[PDB]
């Protein structure tokens, strides 16, 4: 299943919408570019249940999305770990730009 993420939310709060999903290994997750770009979408190193930095870093998406309709995807493993994964916008993480992925079966 693909689901999507939007980087900021119509009414331009800096925010994920939605902020909280659970999916299963194999699923997509669509990072849309909304409003109030820029945005990237960084995966915490330690807040993932592998505690994997590895495995966070594959997840991620560093570069900046400069313009509302960009998007950039995540196809978590088909073994992904169950359990969360924590996710963040770097420029606007002290704002509160923080979101939770959950795989579960
Ligand atoms: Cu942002």
């Amino acid at each position: 299943e693909t689901y999507t993420v939007k980087l900021g939310s119509d009414k331009g709060l800096l925010v994920f919408e939605p902020a909280k999903l659970t999916i299963k290994p194999g699923d997509t997750v669509e990072f849309l570019n909304n409003k109030v770009p820029p945005h990237n979408v960084v995966f915490d190193a330690a807040l993932n249940p592998a505690k994997s930095a590895d495995l966070a870093k594959s997840l991620s998406h560093k570069q900046l999305l400069m313009s509302p309709g960009q998007s950039t995807s995540t196809t978590f493993p088909a073994d992904a770990p169950a359990g969360e994964y924590t996710f963040y916008c770097e420029p606007h993480r002290g704002a509160g730009m923080v979101g939770k992925i959950t795989v579960a079966g």
